C-alpha cells in the first residue's frame, strides 16, 4: 500500500517540512522516478542539491530506505554528502552537497580523456569504494552519471539510490538493480552477488572514459544485458594506443568470475593508478572551460 509505505518511510527520515528553510529551486536533472534541483539554504545563501523522488513512481520502495539510512552521517572526501532526508507529501527529499562541476557523463560523451585524467577518476572512485566495501556498502549504480565533480575537478561518488547493505550474516544481495549497460554478469544472470559488482561496473566506466560509451550502448537495454550475460569480457574497442598498465588494469576489473575479480583494496595498488593527475587536470574537460 502507498500510505503504508509513506508511514514506514516517515519513521526513518528526519522530522520537519524542509520547504521552510529552502527556496529558489532550480531543476537540473530528471531520473524517470524523480528530479534533482539546486536550492538555496534561506538562512545562509549557500547552495545545496535537493533530489525529490515521486513515491507513487517507485517500482520497488525498499531502495529509498537504503539510501537515507545507509548514507545518514556518512562522511568521505570522494562521496557526495547527504545533509538530511524528509518526507514531503508524496515525495522523499534528499538535501545533499551540491557539486557545481556536474557529471562525468558530459565529459566522456564529448571528448576523450587522457590516461592521467582517467587514472585520477579511478583513484577517487576506488578510494571511496574501498571504504564502502569494508563497511558492507554496495553502490550498484557505478557509471559516469554517478560521478560528480567540483568546479576545481574533485571526483565525488553520487547516486546511492540503488545502494544496499550487506553484513557477515547476509553477505549478498539478489535484487535486479542497476543500469543495464554497467551491470555485472553475475547480477544479470540473477545470481547472488556482493560488492564485486561495483568493480565490474567500474570497468565499464573505464570503457566509457576511453570509448565514450559503454559496450552495446546502441542496443536496447534488455539486448545489452543478454550480451553481457553470454559474451566474452569486453576490452577497449577504442583502438587508439593505450598504455599496458591501463590494459592490465582493465583485465583485473572486467572478470566474469566475481571470485577472481580484483577487489577495491587490491586495485588501489595497481600501477595504472600511478598515472593519476591532480584534480586540476579534470578542469579543462568541463563544459564551462573546454571552449575558452
Ligand atoms: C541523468 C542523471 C540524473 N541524475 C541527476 O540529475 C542528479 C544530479 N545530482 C546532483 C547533481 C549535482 N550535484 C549534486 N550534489 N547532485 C544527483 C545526485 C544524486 C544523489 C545522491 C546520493 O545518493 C548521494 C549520497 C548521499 C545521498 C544522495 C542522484 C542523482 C543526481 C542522476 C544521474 N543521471
Amino acid at each position: 500500500s502507498h500510505e503504508q509505505f509513506r508511514a514506514a518511510l516517515q519513521l526513518v527520515v528526519d522530522p520537519g517540512d524542509p520547504r521552510s528553510y529552502l527556496d529558489n529551486f532550480i531543476k537540473i536533472g530528471e531520473g524517470s522516478t524523480g528530479i534533482v534541483c539546486i536550492a538555496t539554504v534561506r538562512s545562509s545563501g549557500k547552495l545545496v542539491a535537493v533530489k525529490k523522488m515521486d513515491l507513487r513512481k517507485q517500482q520497488r520502495r525498499e531502495l529509498l530506505f537504503n539510501e537515507v539510512v545507509i548514507m545518514r552521517d556518512y562522511q568521505h572526501e570522494n562521496v557526495v554528502e547527504m545533509y538530511n532526508s524528509y518526507l514531503v507529501g508524496d515525495e522523499l527529499w534528499v538535501v545533499m552537497e551540491f557539486l557545481e562541476g556536474g557529471a562525468l557523463t558530459d565529459i566522456v560523451t564529448h571528448t576523450r580523456m587522457n590516461e592521467e585524467q582517467i587514472a585520477a577518476v579511478c583513484l577517487a572512485v576506488l578510494q571511496a569504494l574501498s571504504v564502502l566495501h569494508a563497511q558492507g556498502v554496495i553502490h550498484r549504480d557505478i557509471k559516469s552519471d554517478s560521478i560528480l565533480l567540483t568546479h576545481d575537478g574533485r571526483v565525488k561518488l553520487s547516486d546511492f539510490g540503488f545502494c544496499a547493505q550487506v553484513s557477515k550474516e547476509v553477505p549478498r544481495r539478489k535484487s535486479l538493480v542497476g543500469t543495464p549497460y554497467w551491470m555485472a554478469p553475475e547480477l544479470i544472470s540473477r545470481l547472488p552477488y556482493g560488492p564485486e559488482v561495483d568493480i565490474w561496473s567500474l570497468g565499464i566506466m573505464v570503457i566509457e572514459m576511453v570509448d565514450g560509451e559503454p559496450p552495446y550502448f546502441n542496443e536496447p537495454p534488455l539486448k545489452a544485458m543478454k550480451m553481457i550475460r553470454d559474451n566474452l569480457p569486453p576490452r577497449l574497442k577504442n583502438l587508439h594506443k593505450v598504455s599496458p598498465s591501463l590494459k592490465g588494469f582493465l583485465d583485473r576489473l572486467l572478470v566474469r568470475d566475481p571470485a577472481q575479480r580484483a577487489t577495491a583494496a587490491e586495485l588501489l595498488k595497481h600501477p595504472f593508478l600511478a598515472k593519476a593527475g591532480p584534480p586540476a587536470s579534470i578542469v579543462p574537460l568541463m563544459r564551462q572551460n573546454r571552449t575558452r
